[PDB]
């Protein structure tokens, strides 16, 4: 195929023959079909089966393919990414570009995808008007031929490219040929942290427009002071045959009712010495008491834009959903319809584990329902314009959207090398301008972003001002170059912590509370990414929410991120498993850093999602005596689909419950006085739990959906009653190697060489597979590892600290092991030191008291050397011989919870299948802990105390050593870890230590006590 | 120093300079000028071009210069001489006392312009005192105003030298030619001669 | 390729292979010569007598001209405007464009000036280093070849266009061929009230 210009190594050429960008069109020829948003016969889909062949470089593509199908081509579904069909490998790299950095050049081995399609065009399309093709997404650059003749070229993988095929087509059969380059100079602007894939991965369509046509239209809504009056202003532009008989009518609908309409001839106001736009008209519609759009109530109208002759011939109609809202920053606050937003946001990449970067309605709807069900109200398009249906769905279901240009140059050194270079201004400008031209009529878009992780360059300042000039209705933000540059209206840092400064040179991440008040600073602050949800994470999430609610100008943030970018691979038996970076032979790669989601790739929640739901609740509660005070954090809606359920229980035993309807105005308060409550005689803690339930189904939730909950301790009655004095006394038998204790059907054996309980018998069945021993380590979480790797150690990461200090290799030295026979008990006393290369890391001193009731009371007192890194946990471990079906505990749950991630968990009696006590993180680590537990039951065993625990078929060793969840194998029996104390998990980011001081185990001396009995 | 961007014959004048598809070509006319000339001390003000209306590409490039070179004001007269793309009110042929209240792009009396509600910028006419043929009537009225009003900081006469070209008659004797004299059509006749000096630098 | 791409009807292509703009350089290799602003031997003028032929459109330019002087060409002084040499007429229009307003297209009859020059360079420039050619003003757009091989393209009639000739240069005689178009999409941005040359 002929291509001497190498237009994919020239950032001056970002397209050839491509049509202007514009808002979504369908060229309806009937205005009622436009009003109803039904299908248009003038907008056809070319999605389906295409022909595809892969080549290693464009020089390998035979010229014959322009004219004739290649016999060796395959039939494949489009849209698709060709990596997902196995033609070459997807690459997971974060910052480092997947190609040598040598702009504007790309590798001579440049995988080329040759797609083609033979398709029908009806004669009627070619007798009049214009037939164009639209490719919504081609990654990363392509040439297009039609019936063998060259049509044009496009770059920018994330916006539509449209070409006029009117002169190329013939009636009946026609053949497209599209040569898609994996790498192009556009790849320098597409360095987002995601799989690197390629292909025609969004829809392909054919659109017929009349020769005289609507070529653009912009809808604005402006308001009076109290939002009770609006003016809708619609600017409409035409192309084609301009004549005095032409008119535009813009009509505005609420369902089937026309609320406003206006008609005018073309010819705009004079704007300069040469006149005005004879090819434009602005219609202004007064609207009284408009239903306003928000994420809380996504009220929409329909605007139909009719291009017609004055005497009544509709030429064509276009249309959009309109949401009446004003976005403005005033006095340092981002306001929506005059009220300060609190962004419960998440970053969402477009990712599917089977289809790659191809999006479908079902997946998009599943994501929106789950986001709203988990109290999200906002989404950031990290880091590129999305599939066009996403914005429709956010308009209609109600999410606030940050729409972001496809510009990311993270791997440059320094990061602004291209964005400060005027020679890259043309390519950057295309990415910003064509986004705003496409998406500017969607009410869900409330903020424009200039891209991501591209430093701060003068090209950003130029484009910031372009957007401010062309669209004054939306703020512009951009985080690069320190998050508070002259190119952003919103201070929008990524992974700035709540209280802790990180004073990096040039681009510090201040504490968010401190950033707001730096000398001269007045802007609102909304984190563009925070709470990095990689593996077992969201430690500290509640600290952000408390700050957002206290400080007006901290208006929230977008969690990083929604869904793990794991991909499905198949093992030898054909069984699927979740793969991450490096699993396709891609190298260099960034391993499991692609998985940072609140949800798994198949949209199953990680435990962190419930922590996000709870902290993002829209009702806040306080309890004073009898009175629950409920505060609404809705800005616009009354609580018109909300009941409060309350229950009081004594150590999990239900005592009383009731419901009360919630009737609270936006930002309002309601006092609910509880009935006179049970004052039970029995020992234990009374706990009050309240839940807000939506009785009625909505567009986004089922009837009975729980949107908020909270718990309080009520009265506590400490037990003072003495145990019934049993008359059995346990007996001790001694040998040099063991202390053996027997009581009735029960036996305990303590090894005198090791100083541990090595076996227990019930009836006469052995209960232990491995002895009960102290444990001070955990299988490291992604946040404990950060960026450290065997070939590039980061000595600052927690895991490396622990390793270097010898925590994982420390051996118990026995100091003391004694046995005493008491009045009614046998007492075993032990002391051990853990040492590593001459340094004593930990000392554990214990007593075990076995009484005539058969209970074993274990007291543990641990010293931890102040100069050793603080340990992951302070607990006991053993491998139980029993595998039992259920696990029943009185403590926080039901889901996994850790000390800095336990706000969403509630104290009650929980009972789950053993498998639900393991969280299948794709990269295995410590998991499944539940905290605050006072009683745990498993098979015949009960342990009581005040501890954290996990319980599963996998040892901490196996979790630590195994790279992927599908490679885990159930061990014999059940591994129980019972911790007096467990370190926080962290997650403010996943590349530097992030566990806050108050969740580190720094106390030096620790005490805990357990009773183990047979229930 | 003024970028090589003039789109005067478009209707309206900003048709290209408001069009994002023309931002790349316009951008190189501004950015490559600043990269060439930014070290000359004589350059004290950058201009974005001439008679190209006021479009969003102007505001983008105004901001680009303000970012890369804060040492020099940026001016541009298009779109009414006091737009968001200019640090200096810089009209052409605004009169001293007489308003010319054209729709959208009025040329106020320069004395009155300075004090319009909210206005604070200095005013320097980018063109005034059109010296076509027997002209410069009224020149003293400008200078008296410039001396009296601190913020009237002067202007640039239009213009230095007549754009006449030499032709030769039957005898080979030279004569000064203007528009239309080369068979060029349409042409604007003697409007190319607006100088304070004739083409050979003799003074008018 | 050059005729086929019609780069002078595309405001997306304002240059090909053009070097970055920068402040005036002379590559002085002695600091006292630079202090005193005296001539640099690494900066040579190519002003003076060139070969020139005029064509009514770029379609009319024969391919032989890339390789060989056209016998019908004249010897003319450069810099110059070819209207001042009498090859076609200068046009005086104020506001109305001198071409039909149909952006980004220009007339098919587009006067084309074919300039060429034979030159040689110092031996040491064939040995090492970067030799560029600088056109301080070409109105309105042009393609450049050296020794028959295409180098690049430029627009903007009023700033320098620079191209790297290092890989094009040969021992002995070398030849520049510069095809200058009167009209280009750059003309849409050059509607100043002045003679159009
Ligand atoms: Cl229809
Ligand atoms: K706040
Ligand atoms: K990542
Ligand atoms: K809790
Ligand atoms: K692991
Ligand atoms: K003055
Ligand atoms: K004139
Ligand atoms: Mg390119
Ligand atoms: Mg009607
Ligand atoms: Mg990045
Ligand atoms: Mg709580
Ligand atoms: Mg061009
Ligand atoms: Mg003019």
């Amino acid at each position: 195929v002929v291509l001497q210009r190498r237009d994919w190594e020239n950032p001056g050429v970002t397209q050839l023959n491509r049509l202007a960008a514009h808002p979504p069109f369908a060229s309806w020829r009937n205005s009622e079909e436009a009003r109803t948003d039904r299908p248009s016969q003038q907008l056809r889909s070319l999605n389906g089966e295409w022909r595809f062949a892969w080549f290693p470089a464009p020089e390998a593509v035979p010229e014959s393919w322009l004219e004739c199908d290649l016999p060796e081509a395959d039939t494949v579904v489009v849209p698709s990414n060709w990596q997902m069909h196995g033609y070459d490998a997807p690459i997971y790299t974060n910052v480092t570009y997947p190609i040598t950095v040598n702009p504007p050049f790309v590798p001579t081995e440049n995988p080329t995808g040759c797609y083609s399609l033979t398709f029908n065009v009806d004669e009627s399309w070619l007798q009049e008007g214009q037939t164009r093709i639209i490719f919504d997404g081609v990654n990363s650059a392509f040439h297009l031929w039609c019936n063998g003749r060259w049509v044009g070229y496009g770059q920018d993988s994330r916006l539509p490219s449209e070409f006029d095929l009117s002169a190329f087509l013939r009636a009946g059969e026609n053949r497209l040929a599209v040569m898609v380059l994996r790498w192009s100079d556009g790849s320098y602007l597409e360095d987002q942290d995601m799989w690197r894939m390629s292909g025609i991965f969004r829809d392909v369509s054919l659109l017929h427009k009349p020769t005289t046509q609507i070529s653009d239209f912009h809808v604005a809504t402006r308001f009076n002071d109290d939002f009770s009056r609006a003016v809708l202003e619609a600017e409409v532009q035409m192309c084609g045959e301009l004549r005095d008989y032409l008119r535009v009518t813009v009509s505005l609908w609420q369902g089937e009712t026309q609320v406003a309409s206006g008609t005018a001839p073309f010819g705009g106001e004079i704007i300069d010495e040469r006149g005005g736009y004879a090819d434009r008209v602005t219609l202004r519609l007064n609207v009284e008491n408009p239903k306003l759009w928000s994420a809380e109530i996504p009220n929409l109208y329909r605007a139909v834009v009719e291009l017609h002759t004055a005497d009544g011939t509709l030429i064509e109609a276009e249309a959009c959903d309109v949401g009446f809202r004003e976005v403005r920053i005033e006095n340092g606050l981002l306001l929506l319809n005059g009220k300060p937003l609190l962004i419960r946001g998440v970053n969402r990449h477009e990712h599917h584990p089977l289809h790659g970067q191809v999006m479908d309605e079902q997946t998009m709807v599943q994501d929106i329902l789950l986001m709203k069900q988990n109290n999200f109200n906002a989404v950031r398009c990290s880091h590129y314009p999305n599939h066009p249906l996403w914005y429709t769905l956010c308009d209609r279901y109600g999410l606030y959207v940050v729409d972001e240009a496809n510009i990311e140059t993270h791997g440059m050194v320094p990061m602004n090398r291209l964005t400060d270079d005027p020679r890259w201004l043309p390519a950057m400008s295309e990415r910003v301008t064509r986004m705003v031209q496409r998406d500017r009529n969607h009410p869900s878009v409330i903020i424009w972003s200039l891209g991501n992780e591209s430093g701060h360059g003068a090209n950003h300042d130029a484009l910031y001002r372009w957007i401010k000039s062309v669209d004054p209705s939306r703020p512009v933000q951009y985080e690069g170059g320190g998050a508070d540059t002259t190119a952003t209206d919103i201070i929008c840092p990524m992974y700035a912590r709540v209280d802790e400064d990180q004073p990096f040179p040039a681009v510090p991440k201040w504490s968010i509370k401190k950033w707001l008040s730096l000398p001269g600073e007045t802007r609102p602050l909304i984190l563009c990414e925070y709470a990095h949800a990689m593996g077992n994470s969201l430690g500290g999430f509640a600290k952000y929410w408390q700050a957002f609610r206290q400080y007006p100008r901290l208006q929230g943030g977008f969690v990083w991120d929604w869904v793990d970018q794991s991909l499905i691979k198949y093992d030898e038996n054909g069984n699927p498993w979740s793969a991450y970076g490096g699993d396709f032979g891609d190298t260099p790669n960034d391993r499991q850093f692609c998985m940072n989601g609140l949800v798994f790739a198949d949209r199953t929640p990680h435990p962190a999602l419930t922590e996000a739901k709870h902290q993002q609740q829209f009702f806040q509660f306080r309890l004073s005596g009898q009175t629950i005070e409920v505060t609404s954090e809705y800005l616009f809606r009354h609580s018109d689909n909300e009941l409060l359920h309350w229950m009081v229980a004594l150590d999990g035993k239900p005592l009383a419950s009731g419901e009360v309807p919630l009737d609270v105005a936006p930002q309002g308060k309601q006092l609910i006085e509880l009935p006179e409550l049970p004052q039970p005689e029995s020992a234990g803690q009374l706990w009050l739990t309240v839940r807000v339930v939506q009785p009625n189904a909505t567009a986004w939730s089922e009837a009975g959906h729980i949107s908020a909950w909270q718990q309080w301790r009520l009265a506590e009655n400490l037990s003072v009653t003495l145990p019934a004095a049993s008359h059995a006394i346990p007996h001790l038998t001694t040998s040099e190697m063991d202390f053996c204790i027997e009581l009735g059907n029960k036996r305990w054996q303590f090894n005198r060489q090791s100083g541990f309980l090595s076996q227990m018998w019930i009836g006469d069945k052995k209960q232990l597979l491995t002895p009960l021993r102290d444990q001070f380590t955990r299988a490291p979480l992604d946040n404990d590892i950060g960026v450290s790797e065997a070939t590039r150690i980061d000595p600052n990461a927690w895991v490396e600290r622990w390793k270097a200090a010898g925590h994982y290799q420390a051996e118990a030295a026995l100091l003391q092991c004694t046995a005493d026979t008491l009045a009614d008990a046998v007492l075993i006393t032990t002391a051990h030191a853990w040492q590593h290369q001459g340094k004593t890391l930990f000392i554990s001193r214990k007593t075990y008291r076995i009484d005539g009731s058969g209970q074993m009371a274990i007291t543990v007192d641990v010293e931890v050397a102040s100069d050793t890194p603080h340990p992951a946990r302070i607990g006991l471990n053993c491998q139980l011989a029993q595998v039992a079906e259920r696990v029943n505990w009185l403590g926080l749950g039901p889901q996994e919870n850790y000390p800095d991630r336990l706000t969403a968990a509630c104290f009650d009696r929980w009972d789950l299948p053993l498998s639900d006590m393991y969280t299948p993180y794709v990269f295995p680590s410590e998991n499944g802990l539940r905290c605050g537990t006072r009683e745990l039951n498993y098979g015949p065993h009960q342990w009581r105390g005040d501890f954290q625990f996990n319980i599963s078929r996998y040892s901490q060793q196996q979790l630590m050593e195994t790279s992927h969840r599908h490679l885990l194998h159930a061990e014999e029996g059940t591994w129980l870890n019972i911790d007096g104390f467990h370190m926080g998990i962290g997650g403010d980011d996943s590349w530097s230590p992030s566990v806050s001081a108050e969740f580190q185990l720094s106390a030096g001396r620790y005490h805990y006590q357990l009773v183990w009995c047979q229930k």
